[PDB]
């Protein structure tokens, strides 16, 4: 006899990381390039002197620092602070679905939130994606009286794209108001061409959006573990609710205000990646893969059913980049030199198919 | 309109931490004073170089570590890691209890066990102690076929007593067998007397015992969020199935490690805390207060009535202790120079009634 454990955990999709390996450059978890700029260091080892002290459980000062960043419009008490956006993404969850519920968001999407939303024992609704871009119009249609938490991820992890601004405006304009918005925002620092849509505007204007941004890509602090959500002071006080006690640690705390510091230098360097983007996109279609058009630091190859032989064969060539299904490859846009590797590796590849 | 809500959420009983106050004496959190070894520091340093990076999501060499602290008898597959084991607390209750089912757990007990009950929709079955102690029998009687998850917290938090080892070893044997019972062993290198249970020959005797400890004590990583799980394979897998990714950071990792490397000296340190705690009993009687036997890192001072009145007054003599509701306060043991001031005042409001 063993312990009586929930029906649901029998086949959950439990998430998979990007793989490490010894030897081979890392181009599929979308990690920056670059380790902590000195007074990101500095406040880390200034940290350490308490680490035997409990961290801040209401994360007062980041919170203070990134309500600054935010602009005059926003307060602390528009900002919740959980251990990775991985973590306020459950912290929505749990605010918002239980057993029969449903949580509507575009598939493909981010891998995270199946196994979340079934934990809870509610039901993802998984709506296809179109031209590998959320299709917010077949979104907007499978919304019923049970639905009780949407994501919309913008840019879109992992195919990359984003929607129309103003489509994206008018989607949560047409969503019934009672029901929970999230934009995830992990990678809006990378979105260029006027493509970047007004989320805070969104959230001033509407009591039900919640924007979910990190500090683990453009801020370099993905081994820290912290992401932010802004949005209206009772969904945040529902989210602070849920919190895990102490999950965001004083380290962690300590280096996202410091990066908050050292933000117009950090967000200065995705120029770099972005350019690099156009670059390696280039490349690609010009020795013939096609792609959408990627506003995040990574590409997305739909290869199909040839996404595991591309894969491995990249392993073979000492890179590691992210398959997902029989879908496509995602591939991190990251330091010229491996990006270059990626690059002969790729277009090798393409002339032995 | 606002964004409609789980109802659960509404007087949801949140975790109220203890509070920091600069400049005062923190005796409300039940930490240890000192700051990490410079072995841990150069663990955390070397960790720093690569903060972009994300963590080892399965903390691979941790468990291997931790596999090898705990003997020939245990291997990583039964070993989970969490964010604290605050947050191995609720991986708990999601692997076994929604709505409906049934959690039981002595009363007064960890604060945090009632609102992550709530959160998965299920219903705490609070038992009243026995002369500051939990109540085994008690705890049997209200066992129903809803029954999910029993929480038995040795030492206890608040009142910091245990109960016999052999009382625990016949209560788990006398739990149905289909029942997960987890063993909260946060303060268990502070045990002494004889009174440390054979917590581990549980384990191996029992599938459904899980034990729990952490490295925010003993081990001095409090602000670094590192707890673990010990149980059966299929336990583990379950929880490391609803496990938040990347949550247990890549620095609180290394810090555990190197932390696990300089056990000896860091458990030897619970000598002194044990020593200051039956010096404190007895200063505490002597000064006419009545205390049940500590097996923890701090005391239980049941003030009833009197206990809000015993904070505030403390707190004007700038010494932070842990008010509970009209039960009572508990107050850490800390460095000498610290319970000393906390003496004095409670000599000094002693003689005030
Ligand atoms: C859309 C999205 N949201 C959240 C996350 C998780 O980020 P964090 O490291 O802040 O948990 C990811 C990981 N790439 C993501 O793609
Ligand atoms: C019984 C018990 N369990 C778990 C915890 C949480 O410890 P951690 O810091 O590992 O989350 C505490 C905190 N005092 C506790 O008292």
């Amino acid at each position: 006899v063993t312990a009586r454990l929930r029906p649901e955990l029998a086949g959950l999709p439990v998430y998979v990381p990007g793989k490490t390996v010894p030897g081979a450059i890392k181009l599929a978890s979308n990690e920056t390039v670059f380790g902590p700029l000195p007074s990101v260091r500095a406040a880390i080892d200034r940290a350490t002197d308490t680490v035997n002290r409990y961290p801040d459980n209401g994360c007062v000062q980041l919170k203070a620092a990134l309500a600054r960043h935010l602009g005059p419009d926003f307060a602390p008490e528009h900002v919740a602070v959980g251990c990775g956006s991985v973590s306020l993404c459950q912290q929505l969850v749990q605010v918002t679905a239980s057993v029969g519920d449903e949580v509507v968001f575009g598939w493909r999407s981010f891998e995270l939130y199946p196994p979340q939303v079934r934990v809870a024992g509610a039901i993802p609704i998984q709506v296809p994606l179109t031209d590998h871009t959320f299709d917010l119009y077949a979104m907007l249609a499978t919304v019923t009286d049970r639905t009780r938490l949407i994501f919309v991820c913008n840019p879109n992890n992992p195919t990359s794209t984003v929607v129309g601004p103003d489509a994206l405006a008018r989607f949560v304009e047409a969503v019934p108001a009672h029901i929970l918005i999230a934009i995830d925002e992990a990678y809006v620092e990378y979105i260029r061409d006027g493509m970047r849509p007004d989320s805070l505007g969104l959230v001033r204007a509407h009591n039900n959006v919640v924007v979910l941004r990190t500090f683990s890509k453009a801020y370099g602090l993905a081994g820290l573990r912290i992401g932010y959500a802004i949005g209206h002071p009772d969904v945040i006080t529902a989210l602070d609710k849920v919190y895990v006690p102490f999950t965001v640690s004083s380290i962690g705390q300590a280096a996202a205000i410091a990066s908050l510091d050292a933000a117009d230098e950090l967000l200065a360097r995705t120029d770099t990646v972005v350019a690099e983007r156009a670059r390696v996109s280039a490349e690609l279609r010009a020795a013939g893969f096609t792609l959408p058009p990627s506003q995040a630091n990574f590409v997305w190859l739909p290869l199909g059913s040839r996404t595991q032989d591309f894969v491995e064969q990249a392993a073979d060539a000492r890179i590691v980049v992210r398959p997902y299904g029989t879908d496509g490859v995602r591939v991190t846009v990251a330091a010229p030199e491996e990006n270059d590797a990626f690059l002969r590796f790729a277009r090798r590849w393409r002339s032995d198919q």
